[PDB]
């Protein structure tokens, strides 16, 4: 599934496969 990025983290929750799962969808960076 997909919410938008930083969106409500739960048991099941949308956000896109591209974004970890802590309290609220964090991106993602190297540098």
């Amino acid at each position: 599934y997909c919410q938008k990025w930083m969106w409500t983290c739960d048991e099941e929750r949308k956000c896109c496969e591209g974004l970890v799962c802590r309290l609220w969808c964090k991106r993602i960076i190297n540098m």
